[PDB]
């Protein structure tokens, strides 16, 4: 059984918490490798299975995958309830995000004539805090997540107390033991593309990436380019445009998360302070969204 260290704590597979299967009910499905339920244990979870059909290494990563997640201990980083590692298929089971995802959750609750109060300005940016608060504890606890992007976040619910957590470590978990046209290249910067160099200021620069997509309200970022055009663009020194309506001190966060030098790009703390001043200035926060 793999070893596993965070905050310098070594944990293996005997410290995850085994929940008796018994104990486990499935409800309803929530693409990728395995499949999400929704289940019981009552406490109601989300269950991520492991394909029974599957080689050693998906079996590893499953197990590291359920490592990582389980010695987290952040409101803004999904829970792991525990894991059923002991029956076949085996699950683990998180803490059930009844919003589902959040590029799902933007594209879904965008305002429209519909629903032309679905979402404001304040939303997003109570969003954007919660996952930079989320990236803060990685920051400090010198985790680096590689994939910070709108897929990768769930919502508690999908009414206004929603609260937005990192919830995917499939990269983080892929590096700490695939290929070129499944990296995440549109959220990566230029050293981390080119030189496969990742610190505390790569996760930065895709935190920019995510607010983009936040305040496009879940659009694909780069919008009409491939990867490659990407790469040469982000490498030459170009940048996204800002997203509709998105107000000048949001869209200077996201600049000054892509600055092409790391030591030039602001860690979270200060990240977070500039989204608590977007939060208390009405000019931001009295913007009116796009209407579909
Ligand atoms: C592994 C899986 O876990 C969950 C999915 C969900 C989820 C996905 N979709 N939905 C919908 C269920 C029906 N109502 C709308 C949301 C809930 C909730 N909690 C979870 N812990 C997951 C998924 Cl599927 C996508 C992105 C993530 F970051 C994660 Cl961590």
């Amino acid at each position: 059984n793999p070893n596993y260290c965070f905050a310098g704590k070594t944990s293996s597979i005997s410290d995850l918490k085994e929940v008796p299967r018994k104990n486990i009910t499935l409800i309803r499905g929530l693409g990728a490798f395995g499949e999400v339920y929704e289940g019981q244990v009552p406490l109601q979870v989300a269950v991520k299975t492991l394909p029974e059909v599957c080689s050693e290494q998906d079996e590893l990563d499953f197990l590291m995958e359920a490592l990582i997640i389980s010695k987290f201990n952040h409101q803004n980083i999904v829970r792991c309830i525990g894991v059923s590692l002991q029956s076949l298929p085996r699950f683990i089971l998180m803490e059930l995000m009844a919003g589902g995802d959040l590029k799902s959750f933007l594209r879904e609750t965008r305002p429209r004539p519909s629903q032309p109060s679905s979402l404001a300005m304040l939303d997003l940016l109570h969003v954007a805090r919660d996952i930079a608060c989320g990236c803060q504890y990685l920051e400090e606890n010198h985790f680096i997540h590689r994939d910070i992007a709108a897929r990768n976040c769930l919502l508690t619910c999908p009414g206004p107390g929603r609260v937005a957590k990192i919830g995917d470590f499939g990269m983080a978990r892929d590096i700490y033991r695939g290929g070129c046209a499944m990296l995440p290249v549109k959220w990566m910067p230029p050293e981390a593309f080119m030189e496969g160099i990742f610190t505390s200021k790569t996760d930065t620069w895709s935190f920019g990436v995510l607010l983009w997509e936040i305040f496009s309200l879940g659009y694909m970022p780069y919008p009409s380019k491939s990867n490659q055009e990407v790469l040469e663009f982000v490498t030459s020194g170009g940048r996204m445009d800002p997203p509709k309506n998105c107000p000048g001190p949001v869209y200077r966060i996201m600049t000054q998360c892509w600055q092409h030098q790391p030591e030039d790009r602001p860690n979270f703390a200060i990240i977070l302070e500039r989204i608590e001043y977007c939060t208390q200035d009405p000019d931001v926060i009295n913007t009116a969204l796009p209407i579909e």
